[PDB]
């Protein structure tokens, strides 16, 4: 299983807007990607979780992936994350 950590830079804190794309692009692949935040792991396939993940700004989040696209899913995430600008 391959994961990926990041830092929130969006004062909006990963919301349903992005959480959607991330979650989407996450499962959209196949691998079993999971969201994490300050030891708070969840399902990167559900918003209710990514949303209730209080992905506040200045907060460091993470995402896991265990499949055949895991790495590919991780590459998509960071992309979606940076794509929106919730991180870096």
């Amino acid at each position: 299983m391959e994961q990926n950590s990041y830092v929130i830079i969006d004062e909006t804190g990963i919301h349903a807007r992005p959480a959607t794309m991330l979650v989407q692009t996450a499962s959209k692949f196949d691998s079993d990607i999971q969201l994490e935040y300050n030891g708070k792991k969840v399902n990167l396939k559900s918003i209710m979780g990514v949303m209730s993940l209080g992905v506040g700004k200045d907060a460091e989040i993470t995402i896991y992936a265990d499949g055949s696209d895991e790495s590919d899913a991780i590459q998509a995430i960071s992309d979606v994350l940076s794509k929106e600008g919730l991180t870096k």
